[PDB]
């Protein structure tokens, strides 16, 4: 038993909410928030620049210091980080964004890191501004994820059609 409310269960491991991520987290605390992350985690917009400000830019600051230490992360890549006052941890993952010509197959590892962790609160992986169509997301994250994750999807329209076409 965890603490995850008001979620539609897809399947054994993966469940769906429409939900801002930066609410949930505050609420939950959950071990791991996922965050959209960028190579730079420049987290200037979207998913990212929304755990961001809820940090108070303390996310930010965190970031700077690990890519001035260890350079920038793959696309399809991971790092953890301080969840700050959202959560235990952040894992930052880099899903592919279409609109800089980055390879869609490249969604699969991204999802792949999720499985190194029991439980998530996440996105879903390369929607909104990195240009992916986010139903394709939810099939990669339902057929790559293992372990226990919990979707918010900030958009009621998408996630309404996110369900309604869910196989
Ligand atoms: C408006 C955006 C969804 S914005 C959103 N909702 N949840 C999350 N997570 C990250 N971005 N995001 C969209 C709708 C329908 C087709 C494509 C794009």
């Amino acid at each position: 038993v965890n603490s995850f409310s008001g979620y539609l269960k897809l399947t054994d491991n993966v469940y769906i909410k429409n939900a801002d991520i930066v609410e949930e987290a505050k609420k939950v605390k959950p071990t791991v928030v996922v965050n959209a992350a960028n190579v730079y985690l420049k987290h200037g917009g979207g998913v990212a620049g929304a755990l961001n400000k809820a940090t108070n830019n303390a996310m930010q600051v965190e970031s700077d210091d690990y890519i001035a230490t260890n350079g920038p992360l793959k696309v399809g890549g991971s790092c953890v980080l301080s969840g700050h006052n959202l959560a235990k941890h952040c894992l930052h993952v880099v899903g592919p964004n279409v609109n800089k010509g980055e390879d869609i197959q490249l969604l699969k590892s991204a999802y792949e890191n999720f499985n190194q962790h029991e439980v998530l609160l996440a996105p879903l992986l390369s929607a909104g501004i990195f240009g992916a169509d986010p139903i394709h997301s939810l099939r990669v994250c339902v057929d790559t994820v293992r372990t226990n994750v919990y979707l918010a999807v900030f958009d009621k329209n998408l996630y309404d059609k996110l369900v309604s076409s869910f196989l």
